[PDB]
């Protein structure tokens, strides 16, 4: 910690990192897939959607499947793969292994492509044992309902599954890991901002899906994870409690995979 | 604008910049002192505190006064002045110049420095026609009016007045500048938030008094303030939304001098 | 029109706590009929009379040539306002399931919610239509946990889960009665920042006493007959009042979600 | 204590209406008291009964001879609980000022604020200890504008403004009224947020509309009998409600502010 102005002022930097609140959420997300799974062993996973949290969803079925392949639209995305066991195969490169191949046949097949993602059409052509398919949706709005398909892409498995994720008692317009460690940020800043000597509260934030998917600059976004989520000025010291908030925020996620009962 | 991960969500950085909603408040307070003085002329004016009001208010008060000299306690301040007709000189120069010199003797005090700033004792030193002191104190906090001192700053003019600076209906913990552009850009990203097709609101906020004061640099904090105040994600146009939410925002700051 | 003094101006709202029900149930009951596509039922079970299924019996009447309100309250007969709608507590419908052949309904509509129909009971029925109520509003751990809705689904050709939101606000249920105490409050909060505003009070009580605790109807409906809204002010704010509480109503998206 | 079936609770406050006003007005007795600094006084005139007036006027009996409480409303001198506390209405006072010597108090507090008593009849006094109530919580333009608290301090020796904020939290004004409802509203919105709450529940009337419309203090006291919030919920929040009712009542912060010369 230091000083703003003068000495007068406290400047507070939280030790909890953005990076630090993205981890979370991305292994709340992760471990709703395993309780889902119930320790059930595959041949073949396919994971749709390489950012932001399909990066450790992959690294987290490499335990109980034999091959993990992550397939993106975007061929800059392998960057962000966690290790080497992970397959990364560019969606050009399915379509044509799906066409002329018989190397593709997976038993899990997992959508984490929301908003404008995979189709239902490309979903169709695989017979898996298990489909996951991550609801975009977040709290009621009718615009995000009106371009959600979610029902749609649950069109094969022999058990099927909806990957939800909210923060319990707050409001946020998407189950994405981006939209929640904003939401996490911002309703910290607004509780922190109440604190008594307070002055102001900065949440750390910046368009981060732009370094990604504009820049096309995998580095430099994990880079920009690296800062404290909040930055406080204050009379007095606020430390214990800037972490105790957004630690309070971070838990109100809850990720759970609801399952589609299909008899046939 | 342009669309974000696909072509099915769109991506909207606002037309308001920060420095927008800067030169609005610093503006609003300008105007307040301007509205203040009724016209009157002045021989000399010296202005304590550069950051962040206090440039244009100083550049704006050349209108009215022969002299006006920006004082400030951070010798590297002088970058923040845009105008050469404004004289810098750092708080040290200012104590030994008032000791062994006559060349200062202002008609004009306008204190600016707020929270741990100038003390009484240096104000009552001078003997202007007006003097104008900045309450840095926003709505109520405790810790906030524990430090204050405000009132023990009033002590010398013939005329004497308090700047204050809130926003209206909003809660705001002090009148300074950049609370005030956090707690606008804050307020707007909630709201904005809650518009229709609305994924997500980005505040482009960063600890910008930490480039002016750690890292002594106010040209790498001038060229951060012209990233656009907002950045939406959403699935259908906000433009107009974006804008208006912001502008309302800005258009809630109310500053004034209070007589005393 | 005046409160303490001639300087102060009180305004109650026209929109009346009835008016905020009225729209909400409608909402439900045409959520239902869009679902139906005007499909024709022998007998149609409605379990719940309170607060929405009143009407939505109502509204059954037309393509149904029986309506029965099964509640497991036998007092909450008086909440029903048209005679052509039946009424059974729970425990002379379990009677006659067991003992009779009068009771085979081809729509079946479980608005219980929380703790309510057990879906034992539902599976007794053999529907051309269930609907389901989901009392689950917003996310919630508490209230997830004791909801049973995807249980309640057990039969029925077609099968059908009644949802309703607040778009962009937040809401703990989908019951009639906390999505008006949400959009009052909500309300509450944009009125209090108008200018001239002193206060604001809404006029709620716990409503849901006076019909289960005190068993009395009449007094319920008494009580709906209030001003949503009071409000302590300066300048006039009728005009505003209206817009906001009617903006606060619209945000309400009842419809029913088919279960394939 | 269960609401619709045994699935769901109710619970009320322990916290009543009464409580939350009880502590404002003693806050701002307190206020009054500290800026006095034990100093006594021959006689004090209190304008304005309603809310805070009452128990202002009753805490001032210790070091003042004689109390005398001023409200334009005759029938206000209903909401006084003590013998002790002379009342007189406005007319009076202005008949006594004109033809009498009886008033010449050296303590006088101006507690109506909005509307209330011109700074042409403040003039009149001489006092020792001139407080006048400032209305105005945090910003508004409307009621800054209709306030005139800088006009009513014109006399006295000492002169000081009372000033009541919720400390980090929005209030259009410092009346009492104002201050328990802002309470109650803002402890609802942190209540409802609460695990397994359902919905929240502000037992909240136009109470001012009993005191000066329905001219009735019996029932407005009677009204303020009730729990301040009412909550729907899966699971046991009585701790939880009461401990933010709590934190939002001392939130209040009241003090008299001393204005020199
Ligand atoms: N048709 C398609 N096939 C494969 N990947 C796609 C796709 N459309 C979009 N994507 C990728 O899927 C991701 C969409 S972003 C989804 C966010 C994610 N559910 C989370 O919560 O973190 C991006 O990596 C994008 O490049
Ligand atoms: N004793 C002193 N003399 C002169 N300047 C001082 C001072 N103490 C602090 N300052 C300066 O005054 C400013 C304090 S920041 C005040 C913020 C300002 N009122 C606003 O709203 O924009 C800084 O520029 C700081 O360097
Ligand atoms: N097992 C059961 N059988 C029939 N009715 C029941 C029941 N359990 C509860 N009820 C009734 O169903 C209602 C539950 S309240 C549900 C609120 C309603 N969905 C709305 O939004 O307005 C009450 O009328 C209650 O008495
Ligand atoms: N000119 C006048 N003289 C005396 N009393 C007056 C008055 N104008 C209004 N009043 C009274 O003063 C009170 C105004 S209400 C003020 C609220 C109070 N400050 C609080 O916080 O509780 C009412 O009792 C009203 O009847
Ligand atoms: C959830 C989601 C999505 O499915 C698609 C997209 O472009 N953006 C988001 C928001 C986010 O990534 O947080
Ligand atoms: C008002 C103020 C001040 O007087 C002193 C300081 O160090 N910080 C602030 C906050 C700000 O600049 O907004
Ligand atoms: C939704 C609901 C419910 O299913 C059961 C109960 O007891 N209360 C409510 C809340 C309400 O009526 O709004
Ligand atoms: C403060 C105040 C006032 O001075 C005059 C009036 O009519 N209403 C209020 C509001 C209140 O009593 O809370």
């Amino acid at each position: 910690m230091n000083y703003g102005i003068t000495e007068s002022v406290k400047t507070t930097r939280s030790k909890i990192k953005i990076k630090d609140i993205v981890s979370d959420v991305v292994e709340k997300k992760a471990n709703a897939i395993k309780y889902f799974l119930e320790g059930e062993e595959f041949k073949q996973a396919i994971v749709f959607g390489a950012y932001l949290s399909g990066s450790y969803i992959a690294y987290s079925l490499l335990k109980d499947c034999e091959e993990v392949i992550i397939v993106d639209i975007q061929p800059h995305l392998k960057d962000i793969l966690f290790n080497d066991g992970i397959k990364f195969m560019d969606l050009n490169k399915l379509q044509l292994e799906l066409r002329n191949g018989t190397s593709i046949n997976p038993d899990l097949v997992i959508d984490l492509t929301g908003i404008g993602g995979v189709s239902p059409d490309l979903i169709s052509k695989f017979n898996p044992k298990v489909l996951i398919v991550e609801d975009p949706k977040g709290n009621h709005d009718k615009g995000i309902s009106k371009i959600d398909n979610t029902d749609k892409r649950l069109c094969v498995g022999a058990k099927k599954g909806v990957l939800k994720t909210y923060r319990s008692s707050k409001f946020s317009k998407t189950s994405g890991t981006m939209t929640l460690v904003v939401d996490i940020i911002m309703d910290s800043c607004r509780e922190i901002n109440e604190l008594d000597s307070v002055l102001y509260t900065i949440p750390n934030l910046k368009y981060f899906e732009g370094t990604v998917f504009h820049e096309k600059n995998v580095k430099k976004f994990l880079t920009e994870l690296n800062m404290s989520a909040i930055t406080v000025s204050s009379i007095d010291h606020v430390e214990y409690e800037l972490e105790e908030i957004l630690s309070k925020n971070i838990s109100r996620v809850d990720s759970f995979v609801k399952e589609f009962d299909k008899l046939a």
